This record gives C-alpha cells, structure tokens and sequence, in this order.
RNA sequence: GCGGAUUUAGCUCAGUUGGGAGAGCGCCAGACUGAAGAUCUGGAGGUCCUGUGUUCGAUCCACAGAAUUCGCACAC
RNA sequence: GCGGAUUUAGCUCAGUUGGGAGAGCGCCAGACUGAAGAUCUGGAGGUCCUGUGUUCGAUCCACAGAAUUCGCACAC
RNA sequence: GCGGAUUUAGCUCAGUUGGGAGAGCGCCAGACUGAAGAUCUGGAGGUCCUGUGUUCGAUCCACAGAAUUCGCACAC
C-alpha cells in the first residue's frame, strides 16, 4: 500500500538495558496518529514462549513505524552474548541505529562489542538513548554517564561527541501510550524524550537510498508455513521487486535453484503491488515450501548471480587492535564467511605465495566453502571465527 | 460371530493310513448337528489338482469343527516322507492331536518319525486313533497292534500306556455320514467310534488358553489374492486381536516393515469383529498383495517386536539318542532355524570360548540369519538341518 | 486407398545435373491425369530453408506418381559430394533408378562415385536420361555423350550398351506442365520426352516383388512430432504390414525395445488400412514422441529379430580395384557398419587365424558395434569407412 | 504350497566316475613401437554358489540352503 | 536431416608446424611434528577422445566415428 | 531461530585428567588341509568428525564448524 520515504534502522545494545522495551515505545509514541502506527507491545515481540520464559530477546524482531517524514524499518536486537550471532545478522539488514544503553548501569561487555560489531560490520551512524532514566537521579551521574558513550564511540571510530545523547525512559513514556493511546506530542514528558530521540533520527540518519534495477534478489532473512497456503520468505531485498507471480529461483544453501511462484507477496501484512528496494517484502511461493527454503538463499528470479563453492577475494585481516585475531593463520582455516543473511564455513587456501597471513596484514587469496552461494565479483563480505570477527573482504574473482 | 471355545488339534500320522479321511468323518459326525459345523468332504481338502492326482496330501490342509463344549482347530497334516516340513510347520501352530494310525500296517516310518517330530516340537497331548479297523478282524492282532503304539509313544517320552487307543474306521462312519448327513450319537457303531475319539480329545487335551495383551502379531501362516478385493493372510495370531481397519506392518523376510490396512478380518469365512487370542483369524490388508507378504513375517501393527539378522541365544544340542545329529559342528555351519511361521538359515559363530559343539552338548552362542526376523529375548526357537531336527534353543539376546 | 503395382524406384547423379527438377516432370507428366498423381512442385521438395538457400538438395526427397500400369515410389538424391551418406541410404530402400546426367556435362565426380554405389550397393538396373538437353545443340555432341555413359555404365558392371539413353529436357517438359496442367502423351515433345523415359522405367525395371509374411519391422526411414497427436516413422517395410492400433516395439538405437501403439497409420498421407510388402507406409504411434524414436530401429511387433552389440559374420572386402581399400587393416578396425537405415561403427576383431585383412580378401569375423542393433543370420550388411565402401557381408552369426 | 532349470576365472563358455577344472576375452609381463594400436612368448587369477553328512580325502555323491529362470497350482 | 563448439594427468586449466605435452590441486615420498594440519625438496601419473589414411614416424594433417554444448530446420 | 544427543580402526563397541586409544569381526600372514571351511600364533590398519585458540605439546580443554538423532518453538 505505497505512500512514504521507507529507512532502515534500530536498536542494539547489552542485555536488559531496554533495545525490546523502547521498540513499542514507537509504534505507540508515533502510533498515537497514523492508522498505520499499530498495536506493537512488548510481550507482543518475545512471543517465543522461552523469549518471555528467560526474559531476554534470543530472536531478532523486527516491528516498522513512520515518524510524520519518513517511515521507518526499525528492528530490534538481542543483547545477550549468547545470541550475537542473530544480533550481526540484523544489523546488517540495517542501516544507521539506536544505541539501546542502561543510564543506570554505564556502558557494558554488549555495549562495546555490539558498538564494535557495527563498527566492524561497518554500520552508517548511530545515536545513543541514555534510558532508565527514572532509576537515576543524581545529576552528576547523568552527565558522567554520556561522558562514557561519547568516549566509548569515540574508541571505535565514530562520531563520538558528535552524536545525540537523547537521555530518556523507555517504560514510563510506555506506560503512557498505554495509558492514554493517543496522547501526542508536548504531552508526556516521557513520550517527549522519545520524539527527541525521533528528532534525532530524522536528524542523524540521512538516506535509505538504492536501486532495483537489478532482478530478482531476496537474501532470504526467514520462512514459515503460513497455515492454508504454502509459505513465506520475508526479507529486505536489497536490489529487485516481486509482482506476485514471477517465476522464481532460490539460490544458496540448497544443492539446485530451486524454482517456484511468488503467488504471495505481502508486506507488514499489507499487501503490495511488487515490493522494492531495501523494503523488507515478504512473499509466498507455489511449490516451496520451508523444506524448499531456508533463511539464506537469495530468492531470485531464475538467471541472477549464479551459486558457487570455490571462488577468489581481496581480504583485509583486521589487526588485534582492531578486535581482529592475534595470531597469523595459514592454509587449511576453515572460518565461516559470512553473506549478507547466512553465513558459511569456508576452507581457506592461500596463494602459492603468501605463507601466513596475520593481523594487520590485507591480502587477496582463494576459498571453498562447505556449501554453495550467491556470488558476483565485488559482492564484499565479512569473516568471523570462533568468537569474533577476523577480517572482511570482498569477491575478487570466482572459480567454480 | 463369537461363542465357544477355541481348541487347536490335528492329525499327523503316516502316509496313507488316514490322516485326511478321518477329517470328514468330524464336520459331518459332529457335524449332523450345529449349522456351524459344515460340508468338509475329503477331495474337498485336496482341492489341489496334484494332490489329488497323487492321491496324497501334500499340502497343509485345516478344518475346524466343535462338539458340544469346545470348538476346535483341527489341522490335517501330510504323511510323505517328501513333505515333513508342511507337516512340522502345522504342529507348530497347534497343540495336541490325533495320531492317525493305520490298524492293518502297525507303526510306521512317518508314524516314529512324526511322534519323535512332536516330541521334538515339543507338542502337549496325543491319543491314537487306530484306524482302518475294518480291514482288520483277527482280534490277537488289534490288541497286537495297541502294544506297539503304547510301546512307541512310551519311547518317545509320552503318556505310552496312559493314552486313548481309539479303535476305528474313518471311511466307514464317513460312508454314514454321507448317506444319512444327520446321524447322531449312539446311532451308528462307526460314528460312534468317532465320537469316543472325540470323547477322548475333550477328555485327553485340557485347555488352549492364552492372551491378546500384547500388540499385533500375526505369524503368517498364509496368503492368496481373494478376486475383487486385496489379499489375505489366515494364521492364528499367538498375541494380539485385529478390528478390521488397524493400521498394521508386517515384520519379518521382507526388506522393511510394510505398512497396510486390515479393511479385511473374515474367520472361517466368517466375518469377526477383531480375532483374538490362538484363533486361527484371516484379514485382508489395503495395500499389500501376495507381492507384499509371504508366509512367514508377523503382521504386527507398527512397534511391534522389531525385525533382526544377527542375535544370542541358549541353546540344547539333541544328542543323537534323541534324533539329533551324532557329528559335532563348529563356527560356519548354516542350518536353518524355525521360527513359528517359516525357516531360515542362519551362520553360527561360535563365542569366543568354544570350539566344537557336540551332540548332548548344551551351550549358548551366535546367528545370523541369512534374512530378517521378528526375534525377542526367550522368544524360543527350534533348529534343523538336511534331514532332522538337532537342538532347540532361546533367543537369550539380539545384536541387530 | 488399396489399388495399383507399388514398384521403387528413384533419381541419381551429379550435383546440379537434375535429379530434383525431373521429379516435378513426373507429379506433372503422369500427373496430367490420375487425381491421385498431384502437385509435387521443384522448390516443393527442397522445403528445407537451406536448401532452397544453397540451391541444391541436402535432404533425401521421395514423391510418389504412377505411370498406367504401375505405381511408383520415386526418391530423388542429393548429388553433392558431402551428402552421399544421405544419397546411400535412399539407394538402400528402393530398387532401379534414373541415371540423371547431365547432357552439357557428360558425366561427372558423382556420376561415377553414384553409379559405384550403386554397384556397390548392388542395385538391380539402371535407365539414364541424357537431360539439358535444350542448352546442347550439336548432334556430334549429343551422340559422344551417349558413349560415355555406356562406357561408364560398362565399368560399373552394367547394361552398359543395353541401357536406355532417353535424351531429354527436365525443365522445358516442366514449364509446359506448369503452363498447360493437364497436357497429356503426344502433346508436348518435352512432355514425351519423359514418357519414352516412363515407358523405359515400365520397360527395363522387371518387379518389386516381396512377402509381408514376416513381423512387424519398419527400416525407420523418418521422424517428427505431426501437430496435434504424436509422431510418425515413415519408411518403407519390409516385411511386415501395419493395421493401425498394433502393439509395436522399436528395435535397434534406442537402449530397451520401446513398446506403443500404431494408432496412426497413414500413407502418401492417404490413409491406408495396414500397408503392406515396400509400400513406403507411415504410421504414428501411442507413447513414443520423437524423443522415442530415430532413423534406425525396426518397428517392430514385440517379438520380432532381436537387437545385438556383438556377433558374427561373412564378409567380402572389395578391392582396391572396386572401390574398396588399398591397404589391409586388422583387429582394433574401426568402420561404420551400414543395416539398411542407420549405419553404426563396430570394432572389428578377427578370427583366432587370420592377423591381416586385405583388399581382395574374402574372409568371416567378429564385430561388436558401438551400439544395439536387428540381427538376424544372413541379414546381408554394408561397409564403408571414412570416405568409400570397403567390403559387403552377412551376419553368419550372433553373439550378443 | 509344489515341480524343472541353471549356478564354475573379471567377461563369455568347457569339463568330470571323489585324488582336487580348461579355452578364448580380457589382465599384467617380456620382445617390437618415441608412444598407441596390431603381433609374438610368457605369467597371474577359480573357496568349481553355500553348509553338513559320508570318505583317508568332496567341484563331483547324499542330505540340507541360496540366487536367477521357465512352469503348477491355490479369507486364493 | 543440417551447422558451430569442445574433447588433453584423478580435478581444474596450458600448450603445438608431425620427432611424440606443462602448470597449479590433488597423489605418494623424504625433512620437520608424538601425530595432524602447515611447509620444504623430490617422485609417479596422460593410449593428447577413437579408427583408418598419408608419413620413415601422427596429440597435431586428411578421411571417417564418438561423447557433451550452443544453434537450423523439418505422416514435421 | 532455540535446546539435548552422538560423532573413535573397513564393521560393531571400549577407553581418558593434554605426553598422543583397545577389544571382538573382519583383513593379510605363518602352521595344519590337495583345497575350503574350522583352529593356532602373529601382523597391518585410527588425521580419536573439522578449524582455530591456549599449551612446550591437543583425542581430551576453550572458542568456533559439520554430519546424523530426539525435542522447542515460530507473511508461522
Ligand atoms: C553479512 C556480511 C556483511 C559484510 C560487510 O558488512 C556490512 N557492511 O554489512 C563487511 Cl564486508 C563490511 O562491508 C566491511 C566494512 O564495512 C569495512 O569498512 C570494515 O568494517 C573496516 C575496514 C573495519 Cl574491519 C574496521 C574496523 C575497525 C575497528 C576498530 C576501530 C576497533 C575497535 C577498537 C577499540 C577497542 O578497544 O576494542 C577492544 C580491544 C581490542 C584489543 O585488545 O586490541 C579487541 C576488541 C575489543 O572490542
Ligand atoms: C517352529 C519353531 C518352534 C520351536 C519350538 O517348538 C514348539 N514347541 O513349537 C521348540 Cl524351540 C520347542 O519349544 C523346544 C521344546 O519343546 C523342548 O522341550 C525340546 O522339544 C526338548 C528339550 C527335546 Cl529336543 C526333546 C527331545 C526328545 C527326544 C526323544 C525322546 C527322542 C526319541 C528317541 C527314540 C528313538 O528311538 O528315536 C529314533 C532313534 C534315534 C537314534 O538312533 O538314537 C534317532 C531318531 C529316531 O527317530
Ligand atoms: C544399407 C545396408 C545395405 C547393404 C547391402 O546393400 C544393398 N544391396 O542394399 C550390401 Cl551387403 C549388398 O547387398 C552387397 C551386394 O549387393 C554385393 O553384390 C556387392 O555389392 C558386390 C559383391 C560388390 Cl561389392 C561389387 C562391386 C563391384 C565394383 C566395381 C565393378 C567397381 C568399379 C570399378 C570401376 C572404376 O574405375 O572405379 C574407380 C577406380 C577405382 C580404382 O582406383 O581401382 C576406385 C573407385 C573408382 O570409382
Ligand atoms: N526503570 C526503568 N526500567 C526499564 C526501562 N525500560 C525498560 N525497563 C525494564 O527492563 C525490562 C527488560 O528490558 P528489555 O527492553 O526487554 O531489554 P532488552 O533490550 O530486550 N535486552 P535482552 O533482550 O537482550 O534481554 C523491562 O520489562 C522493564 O521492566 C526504563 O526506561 N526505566
Ligand atoms: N479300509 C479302510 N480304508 C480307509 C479308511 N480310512 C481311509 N481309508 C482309505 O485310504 C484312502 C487314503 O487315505 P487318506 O486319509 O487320504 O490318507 P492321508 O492320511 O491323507 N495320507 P497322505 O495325505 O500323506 O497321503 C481313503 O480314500 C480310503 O479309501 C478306513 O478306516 N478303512
Ligand atoms: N537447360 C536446362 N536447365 C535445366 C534442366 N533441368 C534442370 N535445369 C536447371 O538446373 C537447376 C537445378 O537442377 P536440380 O534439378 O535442382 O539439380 P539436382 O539434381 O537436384 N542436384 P543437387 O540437388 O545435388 O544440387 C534447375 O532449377 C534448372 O534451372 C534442363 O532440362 N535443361
Ligand atoms: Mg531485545
Ligand atoms: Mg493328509
Ligand atoms: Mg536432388
């Protein structure tokens, strides 16, 4: 249902500091207009009965809303050091985010790493919410405590006094929009500091902009048999548009491109003509179902940049110093590379000249991995192994 | 149609000297009463073209019967030499009979050779019929030829002189029987004979009791493609019960487990509600052919006891005093081993202690069948092999 | 549509001499009567887009026509020297042709190379029509090109001065045809010309006499998928005859005899009931596209002459002086092996006696073609290996 | 459930009465070829389908199994 | 039925005019390791897809085949 | 997306704290047999599923992967 400027963004930072909580803090705070705006609760995220049994996000969750400019693409991550993984991956179907941080409990392990984690996978800008506010009062705590984001941002290259310190309260300003679902703006000195936060957003983060000038392409973010048809992949497409009905193809993961239907092309559960750039679509298809599909693949339609297990690249191994690894590497590292949604263990085979790579070293040699790809010269990617991101790189070449 | 009680019996005896004669001589002698007990005439039996153009019984034939307190399954067994293995295989599913005797031709080598069978398969009770009297009238030779059958069955550890030597002539009470259909007791001496037969079974063998509390299985006893429908496989179940329409397997010689249907549940040609216990029951099976199912598997509905080709077991060598072999034997020997329904071959692999099992010798050791089969610890077994029996033994564990 | 003697026959010479246009002479000559002789124009038969585009015939062509007396099946052969392979095959299922021949010509590389086949195919007679005769005008030329074709006809084993010499034009007789359609005998001298060439045709070919007393068994000649239903084999057989509707198999090429329906029986594309004895018949068939069946196999019943990759055989290698090799070969040879439609290589391997082949020699051996084939004990076959025929033989036996 | 077959060297076929099997085609050598193919002379290879019995000893006989093949029947 | 390709070492690719082909990746050695992986130095391996012709001699040329690939047509 | 398993010699199973693993069943020897099978005494074989870290050193520990297995959820 077509109309406004769709951005990417959302929150990321260590656990219980409140990523979850200021999320309906959105879909509330801005929901209190717009039709569109709608019923985003807590509980409503961590539907997983474990998520709300623990009480922590494990799961990535994802829940839209438009400011009054542009509308928004805003997902929520864990903070649990546990379920980083899912966390990257987020963050990497993003672009510009809310650093989620406790105004009770300083910066933490999370704080950095996920920070770290951006500044590894290269994220755009990003904006603090000193929360918990309510908990704190001494002021000389308060100012002390963005004396630390701003330092801490700083360490891992960014803006760090540049960015907006919107100190605020995720609960009670939620408390509010429960209250009184339509209290609007100047109302609630708490669904205040949220717009601030807002304001901040339309005010840091510049553009969503693209291109879907390039065929069918889905990095395939999730699957479920959606019960009486056959099933869905939702997904920010970075560069396609799906008109229910194409012919399609998944490419990855799966031994054959598999082909189907995109007879299914929702979108928020609202329903769009073709989906396009960088809007997280989501779309069904005739004869697959998720034992045809599974977060990874790149739904595209059947011609787009072909699957590969070999294949070449240009590295740079990022130095300890940069939270890369600490000692070199030869032949025979098996690290798992990682492509946009999935990411997979590849056997490295350095050139028949270098002998071992190390920290700081950026280099170019071959790959293999364990499984098949969507690959495209330039396509660049990153590379974690056991614990932490090692160095990113992009593809150089292919080879089979 | 449920009502009385099931007993299992049959006829073993040389060839020749009566065995499927003096079986008419039941479905009419008890026959000329109760509608159940029907036309079972003798070419009836030998239905098939070559068994009555021998003039022999080849192969297994069984027709049920009652008095007056129990009904019976009475089965009617071969007496060539050429075809014990049908023979033995009735015995099996049955316990106690009649040894058909001829009383013109004394014991025989069937006549030793069966009884010894019997004792080998271990069978409960025995009474003699001593038969084709009529051909017989010098008294010193009708008590003469009793002498032997108690001499006999005494030889082969039985009741001997303790047993019912029913003097008569199952041709002659089958030539009343046939002129006038409904003669009853106490009319005709011929009749009669049958009857103080019968008067001994009721009186020789005690009960047949069981019980249906444990799963399907049906030791395939066998099967035929009944025109207009699927298939059928009659066999008295040992343990289980079948309401038509039970999802069900059948566990044994084929590959894997095939899974079928009983929309199909006669008995006697007498449709039943879900047989139970010993009773000689028959079911059709919905998607399962005679190219889905041999003599020997156990219909069993699916997680009944598994199917296996290896195995432990205990096991009591026959010596040769007892029909068994008189040669010890070591690892590689394959004889075949009986169970219940069919035989197959299995390569002992003697424990890694013994070295030569001998005659006499009770040991314990390994198998593996040359095929699949439904095996469970104290599921007891018999072994034979060219020509005789040579111990019997017990499942005492499974390897796989 | 059962009528009139089906006789075979056809057109064979030079490139560019004929062959193709003195067919049109024919639909057209004998066609200015009979509804049945119809309208097989020039660029009628070379349909082929490249062929039309060359201007000379690749692609074997065959069009019916029937003079008075008898019916005729008249294929016409390529004449350029990289198509004899087609030419040959032609050749092999009719019986005497026209020697087209150039009359402002002579003869010519095929003319000899042709007529050789021909011999070498072994070919039962021969009438040449001494054409373009238009273009040549002095006598002294027309007669000393008439002492060649005998003179050459002679070399080949043949008639040589007995031959019919029927000098004649193929286009003038062929523009008048166009101009006055239904032109009859004695009208156009061009258009009697021709005549003189039929009443040569009825004049020197004797009979084609046969026997449809043998299976089902169609020298697969032809294939395509006819709009609508299945697919079609023309081909004229042997020894056979086909009511539509019969169960078939396809014995040869393809790997297993696939079995169908000969539901499609048509011919000149007027149906026919069961064509029979060398009437070039055409039949469709239930379940095999063309993806089912190549020029090659036999058509035939199920049951009838096996297909074989080894066997047997008497051979007679020509020598050098017939058109075969000059140089002896030996076991690890090679050649194609010609059976009436497809030709197939087989690697010859000799007799545990003789080592070295020659020219000349008349020998026995082994064969064991690349592929599956027909045979049958004394099923006369041709060799011809890179460029010419080397030697004619019968499978004395069968192997395999 | 019953009857006839046939089971042998990697492949195709032999052969026999108990002292334990032979051909071609491969196969690998040596010769010849730069090499290949062809050829010549050699060589290796078989639990004679399996068990048990009998025998001093079993490819063979007896008794029992098995695979593949042509047939006979049967709640048939 | 007709035309273009491409066929090479176990794998991926080179290479050339007739005297008979070279790389990596395997592969196996030797060094180093308790061993592994990594590495270093060696080694083995190709009937140059097949036949025939021509030649003194064919990976190569000629004539004929074959597999896989992109296209052309046709009772089409 | 989350959690429990289990990964070891050709097969079936052991075993442990970091100095690097043991049984049967095969497997091949030698004895015995003409040979077979049986038996006796020997022998060979495992990257301890994979990478990296830590360590002087990893089957083992840590961090990361993988296969197979039992469960938990979810435009579910
Ligand atoms: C899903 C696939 C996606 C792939 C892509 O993703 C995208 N973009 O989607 C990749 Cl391919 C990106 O496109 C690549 C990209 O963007 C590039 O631009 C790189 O990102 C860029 C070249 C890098 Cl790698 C920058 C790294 C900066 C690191 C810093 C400043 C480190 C912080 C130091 C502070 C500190 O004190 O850290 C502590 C201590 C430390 C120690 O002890 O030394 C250890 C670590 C600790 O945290
Ligand atoms: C279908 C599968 C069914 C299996 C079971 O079956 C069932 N039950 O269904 C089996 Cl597992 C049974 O459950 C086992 C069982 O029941 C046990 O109780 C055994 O049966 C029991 C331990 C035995 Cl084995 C007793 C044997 C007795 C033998 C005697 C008394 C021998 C006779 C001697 C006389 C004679 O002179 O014979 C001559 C001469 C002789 C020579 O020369 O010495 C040779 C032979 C001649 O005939
Ligand atoms: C499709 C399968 C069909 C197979 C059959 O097909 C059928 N029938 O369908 C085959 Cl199985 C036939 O049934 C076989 C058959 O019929 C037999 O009867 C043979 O055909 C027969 C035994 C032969 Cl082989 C005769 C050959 C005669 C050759 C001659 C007279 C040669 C001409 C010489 C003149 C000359 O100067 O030639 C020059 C020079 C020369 C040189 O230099 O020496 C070289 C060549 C030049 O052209
Ligand atoms: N005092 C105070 N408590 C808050 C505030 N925001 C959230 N909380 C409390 O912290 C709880 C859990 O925080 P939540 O938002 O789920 O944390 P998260 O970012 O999802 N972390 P993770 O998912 O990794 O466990 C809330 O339910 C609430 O009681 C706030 O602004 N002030
Ligand atoms: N005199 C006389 N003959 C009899 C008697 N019973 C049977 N017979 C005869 O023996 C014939 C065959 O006997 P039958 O019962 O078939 O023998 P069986 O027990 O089935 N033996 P098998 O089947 O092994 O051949 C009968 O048809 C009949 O003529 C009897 O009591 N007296
Ligand atoms: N002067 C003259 N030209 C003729 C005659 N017959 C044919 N032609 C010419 O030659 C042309 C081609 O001859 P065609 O019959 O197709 O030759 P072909 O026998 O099919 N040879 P190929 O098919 O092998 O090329 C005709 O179109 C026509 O112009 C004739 O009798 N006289
Ligand atoms: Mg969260
Ligand atoms: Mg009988
Ligand atoms: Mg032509």
């Amino acid at each position: 249902i077509r109309t406004k400027p769709h951005v990417n963004v959302g929150t990321i930072g260590h656990v219980d500091h409140g990523k979850t909580t200021l999320t309906a803090a959105l879909t509330y705070v801005a929901a209190a207009e717009n039709p569109n705006v709608e019923v985003k609760d807590y509980g409503d995220i961590d539907k997983a009965p474990e998520e709300r049994a623990r009480g922590i996000t494990i799961n990535t969750a994802h829940v839209e809303y438009e400011t009054a400019k542009r509308h928004y693409s805003h997902v929520d991550c864990p903070g649990h050091a546990d379920y980083i993984k899912n966390m990257i991956t987020g963050a990497a179907q993003m672009d510009g985010a809310i650093l989620v941080v406790s105004a009770a409990d300083g910066p933490m392990p999370q704080t950095r790493e996920h920070i770290l984690l951006a500044r590894q996978v290269g994220v755009p800008y990003i904006v603090v919410f000193m929360n918990k506010v309510d908990m704190v009062d001494d002021p000389e705590l308060l100012d002390l405590v963005e004396m630390e984001v701003r330092d801490l941002l700083n360490q891992y290259e960014f803006p760090g006094d540049e960015v907006p310190v919107i100190r605020g309260s995720a609960l009670l300003a939620l408390e509010e929009m429960h209250k009184n679902p339509k209290t609007k703006r100047g109302e609630n000195e708490w669904v205040d500091k949220i717009w601030e936060l807002l304001d901040a957003i339309d005010e840091y983060i510049p553009t969503p902009v693209r291109d879907v000038d390039k065929p069918f392409l889905m990095p395939v973010e999730d699957v479920f048999t959606i019960t009486g048809r056959g099933t869905v992949a939702t997904g920010r497409i970075e560069r396609g548009k799906v008109k229910v009905g194409d012919e399609v193809e998944i490419v990855g993961l799966a031994p054959e491109t598999r082909k189907t239907v995109v007879t299914g092309v929702e979108m928020h559960r609202k329903t769009l003509q073709e989906g396009i750039a960088g809007d997280n679509v989501g779309l069904l298809l005739r004869g697959v179902s998720r034992e045809e599909v599974e977060r990874g693949q790149v739904l595209a339609k059947p011609g787009s940049i072909t699957p590969h297990t070999k294949f070449e690249a240009s590295v740079y191994i990022l130095k300890k110093e940069e939270g890369g690894r600490h000692t070199g590497f030869f032949t025979g590292y098996r690290p798992q590379f990682y492509f946009r949604t999935t990411d997979v263990t590849g056997v490295v085979r350095l050139p028949q000249g270098v002998e071992m790579v190390m920290p700081g070293d950026n280099v170019t040699f071959t790959v293999e991995l364990i499984k098949p790809v969507a690959l495209e010269e330039g396509l660049r990617f990153a590379i974690r192994e056991g614990g932490r991101t090692v160095g990113a790189g992009v593809v150089t070449k292919i080879l089979e």
